[PDB]
Order: C-alpha cells, then sequence, then structure tokens
C-alpha cells in the first residue's frame, strides 16, 4: 500500500541496521574476548590490565546497549521508548563514556609515573590503589553526570524534551555544552598528550640504571643528577670514551656504575680491564678486574657488576605503552569530530545539520570497537590468548 515504506527508506534502514548491528556484535564479542583473556591468562593479570579490564567493561556496555538503542533512535526517526528509557540511556551513555575518559587518564598518569619515577612509584603501585582509582573514576563519573541528566528537569520544574525525542536538557545551551566539552574532552586530551610526550621522551635505557644503582646502594632526583654527571665524566675522559663507545647498553651501564662508585679518575686507572672490555673479552676482563682493590673492598657489588659484564643481562638484578598509545589514538580520532561540532555550535548552529551530528555521535561509539583490535594488533600475548579462547 501507499503507507508501506518506500524503496530508499528500506535500503537505507537495512544498510544502517546491518552495519551498526555488525559493529555491535564485533564490539561485544571483542571486549568479551579481552576481559576473558585478562581472566584466564596469569601473565596478563597486572595493574595495567586491571585498568584495561575496566575500559573493556565500559566498551562492552557501550557496544551492547548504547549502539543498539541509538540505532533504534536512528531507524525509527524518533524516540519510541519513552522519556524514562530516554533518561536511563542518556545517563548510561555519558556516565560510561566519562568513565572511559577518566580511565584513559588514570592509565596515562600511571605509565608516566612508571617511567619518570621508577624507584618510588612501582613500589606504591598496588592492586588496591588500582581498584581505588577505577572505583573513583566510575563513581565520580556518575556523581558528575547522572544528576545533570536526571535531576535538571526536576530543578527547572519542567521537562522540555519532547516524548518523541531524546536529548540532555541540561546541555541545551551551546555555551554550557562547550564548557562541558572542555572539562570532559579537551583538557583530558591535552593532559594525556603532554603525558605521552614526556613518556616518549623518557629513555628506558636509563630506567634500568636507576634500579641497578638502587640495588648496589624520593632520592631519585639525586640519581638523575649523578648519572648524567657520570656520563659527562666518561665523555670528558679520553680513556673512558673509547671503551664506552664500544660497549653495549647493559655493560656500558655497568661502566657507568663503576664511574658512579669510584669516579672518572678511579675507573680510568683500570687500563688493562678497559682495554680488555674494548675487545669484548668479558672473561679476561673479569679475571683482570678480580685483581683490583675495588673487588676486595665491595665484593658483592663488584661481583654483580663483573657478572653483568660477563652475561650482558640483568640476571644479577614494553608493548603496553604501544597498546595504550593505540587506544589513545583511536579515542582522539573517533571523538574529535563530534567535539569540533560542539565547538562550531557555539557560534553557528546551522553549519552542522542533524545528519552530521548523528554521524559524529555514532562515530564516538566506534572507539569501543577499535580497542580490542588494538589489543590484538599491538600485543601478541592478547592475540595468542584470543586464539586460545576461540577454540576453548
Ligand atoms: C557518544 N557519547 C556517548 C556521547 C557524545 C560524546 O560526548 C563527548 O564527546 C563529550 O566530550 C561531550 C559532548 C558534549 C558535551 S560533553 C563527552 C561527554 C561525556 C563524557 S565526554 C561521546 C560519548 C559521550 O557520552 C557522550
Ligand atoms: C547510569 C548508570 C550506569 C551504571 C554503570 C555501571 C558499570 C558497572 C561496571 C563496573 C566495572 C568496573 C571495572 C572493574 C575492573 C576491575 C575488575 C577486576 O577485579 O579484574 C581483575 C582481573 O581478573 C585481573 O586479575
Ligand atoms: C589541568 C590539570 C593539571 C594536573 C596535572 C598534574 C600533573 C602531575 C605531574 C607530576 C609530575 O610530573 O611528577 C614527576 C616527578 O618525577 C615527581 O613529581
Ligand atoms: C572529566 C570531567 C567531566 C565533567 C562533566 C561535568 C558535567 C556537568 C556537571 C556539573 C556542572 C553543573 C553546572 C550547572 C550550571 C548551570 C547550568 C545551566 O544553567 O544549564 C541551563 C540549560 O542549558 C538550559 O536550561
Ligand atoms: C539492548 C537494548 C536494545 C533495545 C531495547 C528496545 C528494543 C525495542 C525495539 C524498538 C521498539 C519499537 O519498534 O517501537
Ligand atoms: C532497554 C529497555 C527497553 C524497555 C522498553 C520499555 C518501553 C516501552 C514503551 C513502548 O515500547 O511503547
Ligand atoms: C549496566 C546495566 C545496563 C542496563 C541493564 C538493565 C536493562 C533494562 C532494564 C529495565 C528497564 C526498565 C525501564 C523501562 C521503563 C518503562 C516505562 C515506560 O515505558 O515508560
Ligand atoms: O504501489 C504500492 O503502494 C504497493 N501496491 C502493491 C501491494 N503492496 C502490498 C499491499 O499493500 O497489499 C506491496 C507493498 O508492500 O508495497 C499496493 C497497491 O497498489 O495495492
Amino acid at each position: 500500500g501507499p503507507s508501506s515504506h518506500n524503496r530508499y527508506e528500506t535500503v537505507e534502514m537495512v544498510f544502517i541496521a546491518t552495519v551498526t548491528g555488525s559493529l555491535s556484535l564485533v564490539t561485544v564479542v571483542g571486549n568479551i574476548l579481552v576481559m576473558l583473556s585478562i581472566k584466564v591468562n596469569r601473565q596478563l593479570q597486572t595493574v595495567n590490565n586491571y585498568f584495561l579490564f575496566s575500559l573493556a567493561c565500559a566498551d562492552l556496555i557501550i557496544g551492547a546497549f548504547s549502539m543498539n538503542l541509538y540505532t533504534v533512535y536512528i531507524i525509527k526517526g524518533y524516540w519510541p521508548l519513552g522519556a524514562v528509557v530516554c533518561d536511563l540511556w542518556l545517563a548510561l551513555d555519558y556516565v560510561v563514556s566519562n568513565a572511559s575518559v577518566m580511565n584513559l587518564l588514570i592509565i596515562s598518569f600511571d605509565r608516566y609515573f612508571c617511567v619518570t619515577k621508577p624507584l618510588t612509584y612501582p613500589a606504591r603501585r598496588t592492586t588496591k590503589m588500582a581498584g581505588l582509582m577505577i572505583a573513583a573514576a566510575w563513581v565520580l563519573s556518575f556523581v558528575l553526570w547522572a544528576p545533570a541528566i536526571l535531576f535538571w528537569q526536576f530543578v527547572v520544574g519542567k521537562r522540555t524534551v519532547p516524548d518523541n525525542q531524546c536529548f540532555i536538557q541540561f546541555l541545551s545551551n551551546p555555551a554550557v555544552t562547550f564548557g562541558t566539552a572542555i572539562a570532559a574532552f579537551y583538557l583530558p586530551v591535552v593532559i594525556m598528550t603532554v603525558l605521552y610526550i614526556h613518556i616518549s621522551l623518557a629513555s628506558r635505557s636509563r630506567v634500568n640504571i636507576f634500579e641497578m644503582l638502587r640495588i648496589d646502594e624520593e632520592a631519585e632526583k639525586l640519581f638523575n643528577q649523578d648519572v648524567d654527571a657520570a656520563v659527562r665524566g666518561i665523555l670528558r675522559n679520553a680513556k673512558l670514551k673509547p671503551v664506552y663507545d664500544s660497549l653495549d647498553a647493559v655493560r656500558r651501564a655497568a661502566l657507568i656504575n663503576m664511574v658512579f662508585q669510584m669516579g672518572e679518575t678511579g675507573v680510568a686507572g683500570f687500563t688493562n680491564s678497559l682495554r680488555m672490555l674494548q675487545q669484548k673479552r668479558w672473561d679476561e676482563a673479569a679475571v683482570n678486574l678480580a685483581k683490583s682493590r675495588w673487588y676486595n673492598q665491595t665484593p658483592n657489588r663488584a661481583k654483580r657488576v663483573i657478572t653483568t659484564f660477563r652475561t650482558g643481562t640483568w640476571d644479577a638484578y614494553r608493548k603496553v605503552t604501544r597498546t595504550i598509545f593505540a587506544i589513545l589514538l583511536a579515542f582522539i580520532l573517533t571523538w574529535t569530530p563530534y567535539n569540533v561540532m560542539v565547538l562550531v555550535n557555539t557560534f553557528c548552529q546551522s553549519c552542522i545539520p542533524d545528519t552530521v551530528w548523528s554521524i559524529g555521535y555514532w562515530l564516538c561509539y566506534v572507539n569501543s570497537t577499535i580497542n580490542p583490535a588494538c589489543y590484538a594488533l599491538c600485543n601478541a600475548t592478547f592475540k595468542k590468548t584470543f586464539r586460545h579462547l576461540l577454540l576453548c
């Protein structure tokens, strides 16, 4: 009949339902796989993965409920579920998403403190503190968003949202929406950006050195100064330089340890041992280093340093950053357009049609779908665990 759906409507809605349904299923299955991977693998049960587990929970909630409800809204052309379900859905959406953002913040700060304070922070990095931070993120998200979405109509004394529509009445004013965007999206993005910059600039060739010196001996600033000073002394010394240049990272760090303990002049006295180190003859160098007063005065430390010279490993004493960077990149890329629309809406509401708004809003969801793929691509343990889970 003439009341039936026209061809364009049918094709459009079937396409939308197919694509969005597929993304929903992929999101749900993916995040379930991530959570299960964290649950079953003992090697994947670290604080970072507690955080990642939380994020996976958020992404699961988004993929299961948010996507489908929003697609109901899109396909129907209006809201057919009522004002109550509208409120519940909006609250769920914004609380869970905010919790995701704060989760990313916690992760970023955690990595930052891990690479910048490798002596004091890892000791205070318990699972209790992790759970405290996660709970804090979710609770704060709820306290910050749920009242604004649910109780604002009560404060005003009137719900201005039509029963056939669904939007946050609190965010009616473009200015308020933008300020909210600043507090919720822009500032965390900036902070995480700075943190990522400092993390990427932070060498992990020196992080092991601090632990080494910690073993052989808030005082991290002292180490930060003294290590640099030692390296400077090595580069200043005409005899220590060629040995330092012709040495691997671990063993050159051992040389740095020697300079740290005795000074550039004291280490420069080990002519035979240094020249032996140049030819990478670790055994001979060890035997010649056993003849020194240094080996007798501090026997244990000398044993550790010499053994370190022998094996070239930390036996006498990384992909996560990449994964997290991938997650952050997905977040930024997927959420940026909508918030840019929020920015434009402050002076020009007509420049952004409802279709573009809808595309952006939905685009923010895709992040939850991307994250498990980031786990499976930037990490091999998660991938192997996935493969082990699909057949078990
Ligand atoms: C698709 N979402 C579900 C909704 C719209 C987008 O929202 C965002 O990008 C915003 O920066 C804001 C948009 C408008 C005012 S503040 C955030 C909102 C909440 C936490 S961060 C992303 C998510 C988020 O839950 C909202
Ligand atoms: C509108 C109202 C919205 C309400 C929304 C409610 C969301 C509830 C989700 C809680 C998950 C919290 C994250 C928990 C992450 C840690 C869990 C854990 O303990 O993982 C250990 C893992 O096995 C390693 O050993
Ligand atoms: C990560 C951090 C995310 C933080 C997220 C915060 C969300 C908002 C919560 C409290 C602000 C409440 C401010 C209320 C001030 C008045 C608002 C107003 O007047 O709104 C009018 C409305 O637009 C038409 O009636
Ligand atoms: C994290 C939990 C996600 C949501 C789980 C709960 C699923 C939905 C549960 C029941 C919804 C009840 C509200 C429906 C209101 C109906 C009244 C009306 O039609 O106006
Ligand atoms: O052209 C139309 O409107 C569709 N036709 C074909 C029949 N309808 C089914 C029906 O309403 O009986 C096909 C359709 O669903 O479009 C209705 C009619 O002219 O009687």
